[PDB]
């Protein structure tokens, strides 16, 4: 804090929630004017939930001297230059770091004064999470099996938008659609995807080299729990391989 009577913004998010680096963009609103320039840097070098975070030389937002309210919004990734209008523009045709992609949104904060310059942010994940578990049968086939078996995810919409200062929801820009592979690390898959309002016609692909690259394939829309892609969620499944097929356990959760 200044010691010339400035009062800057006091940032936080409230173990291994953030990494040292992390960047978010803020924006200190005067109702939808952006007050001085917009997108503000800001990183975090704290891990923690409740990690502080530190505006980039140049970048430090200050509280109006005259004591009025001003409200606060965020988004991370953090990008230097937005497309026109503060737009974040969301591409996940390229999986890995998954980070990269994971477009959050803070709730906005509404009346803040440099009498009480602290914001806690709370991010929400815009888009949705695939988190992939595979076993064998333990009968026809067995874990050492499926070694190196890929997952690919089919007719995903790869494009979309997202207002950083509006907040919402983000919105999918239709183009063709792409078959994405998922991130694979033994025999855990994940991926991040573009909400869909249904998950029909979409299907895993599970290419086994041990059945000679054997491919099992599996209608996502058929699991309980998966019949849209709700943003901000993260589908778990589990995945049951047999050489007379693949069987799959799902469940819906908050993502955090
Ligand atoms: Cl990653």
């Amino acid at each position: 804090q200044p010691t010339d009577g400035r009062v800057a913004l006091e940032a936080t998010s409230g173990d291994k929630t953030w990494e040292a680096g992390d960047a978010i963009g803020i924006y200190m609103l005067n109702g939808d004017a952006t007050d001085g320039n917009g997108n503000r840097k800001y990183t975090t070098a704290q891990t923690a939930e409740n990690g502080s975070f530190t505006a980039a030389e140049g970048q430090t937002i200050y509280f109006p001297v005259d004591a009025s309210q001003r409200d606060f919004v965020a988004y991370y990734p953090y990008r230097e230059t937005l497309a026109d209008g503060n737009v974040y523009t969301v591409d996940v045709s390229v999986q890995t770091p998954q980070k990269d992609i994971d477009l959050m949104g803070a709730a906005k904060v509404e009346g803040k004064d440099k009498t009480d310059p602290k914001v806690a942010f709370v991010f929400t994940h815009k888009l949705v999470k695939l988190d992939i578990t595979i076993k064998a049968d333990g009968t026809s086939l067995t874990d050492a099996d499926l070694a190196g078996t890929t997952v690919s995810i089919s007719n995903q919409q790869t494009a979309a938008t997202y207002n950083v200062v509006t907040g919402g929801d983000a919105t999918v820009t239709t183009g063709t659609t792409k078959e994405i592979v998922l991130h694979t690390d033994g025999l855990k898959a994940e991926g991040i995807v573009l909400p869909a309002a249904s998950t029909a016609g979409m299907a895993l692909t599970f290419t086994v080299p041990g059945l000679e690259g054997q491919a099992f394939h599996w209608d996502v829309n058929s699991a309980a729990q998966s019949k849209a892609f709700v943003a901000g969620s993260k589908y778990l499944y589990t995945i049951t391989i047999s050489k007379a097929g693949v069987e799959v356990s799902s469940k819906v959760e908050d993502w955090t």
